[PDB]
């Protein structure tokens, strides 16, 4: 049609990439994926309750943790129900329904509606106990009152979706390679390596002879492998590399239509700088003008009881108990394979088992599927996210093996899907094909829930903007999502994109006019305000949802309170007025806009933090972390949440001690002068003990504990929290100032410091109870998040940190000793933090 052209246009602007582009394609897998994802979408749209979809209730089935019942010490909950100007407080029990509460509301003054959190696009509806609403738990946790307004339900009509309308050995001919520029130092030789991969597992390998590295190198040679065409497993990759390692590129030997690849190919390769998710991409380099390319020719098609002994059983069991990052011996794999039917009764063995399958053998793969048809135990096992995620990493390229993983993710409630959403999305980079069970699962959960949807939107867009390796695949999935999110969602996303797009341009100009010079003169500031003026016109929409806090609406830009931060790069400090008239405080929305930072890395670390908090919750612990909002918008650019009433530990030191000169009492002096009442000061000290322990443990496990004072912040309310995760020593930061606040100094003791040590321990061994989940999240984060990671050393850290193997007593001890090293170090490391990072 005609209106379809314009619609595809808006989507292109929403996605940040034109999915109809074919300038970098060698087949039609993307188009095929755009077609195949139409069904999954339509089915979910037609299946979703238009009333619950519009009001996105945010609930959870988990029990209220012990630390929250402590608040409700009267089996009564207080909810302030506003109206227009007159508010009315109603007492309610933990198991009531917002409807019941609604009715029990007109019973107080009898002389259609729904409860909405004041100043927030959050509703309290549906057949659910009020104790199970996230906002209620949020208020209960932060000792805040529950204020809700009585208004009309959103008109679901606004969510309207727009109507749519051989048994021979395999071989490859390496014709040659060619690259535009060449003039480099040495004149070394060069050769092309060809590997048939599958799950990071190199099945077969061939190489060409070396040759003078010229602008164009030809071989016109057939590389025949010792593997039959019939034996190539679906998902298998033809991995091509150039050594003289400089360039790589991959090609699926089997396409999306179960067909063998064939014909002439000219693939533009990816380079390498000074093992990682990009290494596995089937996409080719879009830069044809300066990129290396390789020519090949594919010329070669359908795709078709004994009880285990006592001693061996003990062996298999040791293997199974082993940590995920522990390598399997040839004998381990034969044991696991030959006794596969026994292995099948141990869900925690699956990864090991499937990584013991000889995928380069048709008969073995064939038996594996027969094995998988004996699911029973797996289908009934209690869902284990750690286990599930492992079957979705780089080590498994089989569609069916991965499918069962997804099958388990299907049980997760919205609340959990949100906890792992970013890692689930990142795992799509491990899928051999564009359209996969994981992609459909994500597409469906997002379409099914506005909150999940909102984030799915930003998370996919984050990759599409900065990842040439996967933006094509991710763009197609984001499109498929936008086409069924609903017109209202589409409107909100448009509002947000326009604002960030406008702020990105503003930050660029401003950033330019000031190198590595910490100044921020009235000149740059003026020119900063000047631009916001223009935007304050018919550009910056009336409002927009805060990307990291979908419930909040940002209004006009309070240009007055806006400025530029001193920081090394050029942060943009903006403040907005809440767009909702029913908001509680006149409080402004603070958001920082930065450029020149690996914001995706911070996103990863913040989600892991939110995950450790949930783990501790399952064990009645509230380490008080503070994983502030952070969304990566483009390459090194994105926005950050500004916590209210917080400064760096450094700036507090700078306040008294002076410029670069470190005192032990400064911190405590600061908290006491910021606390309105002794009661609050004591509560602030208590919050400090908790937040300090949570970050010491959390940061140690993630190996980002050795930090400079300027990257650690604290609220006037006593909440300590690290920031700037974007990539002698110490395990974590526990300096004399932190200790003094706890009432200790110089290897002494105190009621608070002792509390701190026990909490740490209790917390530390709570993360160990989930050693596998953490190892797997840490392992995936590195491959898909940071630049390059060691296929050993790097990942291996988390294992030593999680003291794998030791018992709780040795672990408790191990951690306490780490607490002592910090005690020994005092101000050493901090003072040293001027030099640089290494080791």
């Amino acid at each position: 049609s005609e209106e379809s052209q314009a619609f595809q246009r808006q989507l292109t602007a929403l996605i940040g990439y034109d999915v109809t582009d074919v300038s970098n394609v060698h087949d039609d897998e993307l188009e095929f994926t755009r077609r195949g994802l139409v069904t999954p979408r339509m089915a979910e749209v037609a299946s979703r309750d238009p009333k619950l979809y519009a009001m996105h209730p945010w609930v959870t089935s988990k029990p209220l943790p012990e630390y929250l019942w402590k608040k409700i010490a009267n089996n009564c909950i207080f909810i302030v129900i506003h109206r227009s100007t007159t508010s009315q407080t109603i007492k309610v029990s933990p198991d009531d329904t917002p409807g019941a509460i609604l009715q029990s509301f007109f019973t107080k003054m009898a002389k259609d509606f729904v409860l909405r959190v004041c100043g927030r696009d959050e509703y309290l509806v549906g057949e659910t106990p009020i104790k199970n609403f996230q906002w209620v738990r949020h208020c209960l946790k932060n000792g805040e009152e529950i204020h809700v307004v009585l208004d009309t339900p959103p008109d679901p009509a606004l969510d309207e979706v727009r109507k749519e309308e051989c048994d021979r050995k395999f071989r490859v001919k390496i014709r040659g390679i060619d690259i535009p520029v060449l003039p480099r130092n040495t004149d070394l030789t060069v050769f092309v390596e060809a590997n048939i991969q599958h799950g990071q597992q190199v099945l077969c390998q061939r190489r060409t002879s070396p040759k003078p590295f010229t602008e164009e190198v030809l071989w016109n040679v057939w590389l025949e492998f010792s593997i039959k065409i019939k034996d190539l497993p679906k998902g298998a990759l033809l991995n091509l590399q150039i050594y003289c390692l400089l360039y790589y590129v991959n090609l699926l030997l089997i396409d999306h239509r179960f067909l063998l690849r064939r014909g002439e190919y000219v693939l533009h390769m990816w380079q390498i700088s000074g093992f990682n998710a990009d290494k596995l991409t089937s996409a080719t380099n879009p830069d044809k003008e300066n990129s290396m390319s390789i020519s090949i020719l594919l010329d070669n098609h359908p795709i078709a009881r004994a009880e285990m002994p006592n001693q061996l059983r003990k062996q298999l069991e040791a293997i199974i108990a082993t940590d995920p990052l522990n390598p399997l011996t040839a004998e381990d794999k034969e044991l696991l394979w030959h006794f596969r039917y026994e292995s099948l009764k141990h869900p925690k063995a699956y990864p090991k088992l499937f990584s013991s399958v000889k995928w380069g053998q048709q008969e073995i793969v064939a038996k594996t599927y027969q094995l998988l048809a004996r699911r029973e135990v797996w289908d009934q096992s209690a869902l284990d996210v750690g286990l599930t995620m492992q079957l979705l990493d780089c080590n498994f390229s089989d569609e069916n093996v991965r499918a069962i993983a997804v099958q388990k993710l299907e049980s997760l409630e919205d609340d959990d899907v949100l906890h792992y959403l970013l890692q689930l999305v990142q795992a799509v980079k491990f899928e051999p094909y564009h359209d996969s069970a994981l992609a459909r699962f994500l597409l469906k959960r997002g379409l099914r829930n506005k909150r999940i949807g909102h984030f799915l939107f930003w998370f996919l867009r984050s990759e599409i903007a900065q990842s040439r390796h996967y933006q094509q695949r991710f763009a197609v999935i984001l499109e498929a999502y936008l086409r069924g999110c609903g017109t209202a969602m589409l409107h909100d996303f448009t509002q947000q994109v326009q604002v960030i797009e406008m702020l990105q341009k503003v930050t660029l100009d401003i950033k330019s006019l000031s190198a590595e010079k910490y100044d921020v003169s009235s000149q740059v500031i003026s020119q900063l305000k000047q631009k916001l003026e223009n935007l304050q016109n018919s550009q910056l929409p009336e409002s927009f949802r805060v990307p990291y806090d979908p419930g909040l609406k940002a209004g006009a830009l309070a240009i007055e309170k806006c400025k530029v931060m001193a920081s090394k790069k050029k942060p943009l400090w903006l403040e907005f007025k809440c767009a909702d008239p029913t908001a509680l405080s006149n409080e402004t929305i603070g958001i920082i806009f930065k450029h020149g930072d690996d914001l995706r890395q911070d996103m990863l670390i913040l989600q892991i933090l939110r995950i450790m908090e949930s783990i501790w919750e399952t064990e009645s612990l509230d380490l008080c972390l503070l994983p502030y909002g952070c969304i990566s918008t483009g390459d090194k650019i994105g926005m950050i949440e500004i916590v209210k009433d917080a400064t760096t530990i450094a700036k507090i030191q700078q306040s008294t001690v002076g410029n670069t000169g470190f005192k032990d009492e400064v911190l405590n002096h600061w908290l006491k002068e910021k606390s309105p009442t002794e009661e609050k000061f004591q509560a602030a000290v208590e919050r400090f003990v908790y937040s300090c322990a949570g970050y010491c443990v959390a940061t140690f496990v993630l190996g980002i504990g050795d930090r400079h004072n300027d990257n650690i912040m604290i609220t006037e309310t006593g909440n300590l929290f690290h920031i700037d995760f974007g990539h002698e020593r110490v395990p974590f930061v526990l300096t004399p100032d932190f200790l003094f606040v706890m009432g200790t100094s110089g290897k002494k003791t105190s009621p608070h410091f002792q509390k701190f040590q026990d909490i740490c321990v209790k917390a530390y061994l709570a993360l160990r109870h989930h050693t596998n989940l953490l190892i797997i999240l840490f392992s995936m984060m590195l491959m898909t998040g940071m630049p390059q990671l060691t296929s050993k050393e790097d990942i291996e850290y988390i294992r030593d940190a999680l003291t794998v193997g030791k018992n709780e007593e040795d672990a408790k001890k191990y951690f306490l000793d780490q607490i002592e090293v910090c005690r020994d170090k005092g101000w050493t490391v901090q003072f040293n933090w001027f030099l640089h990072l290494v080791l």
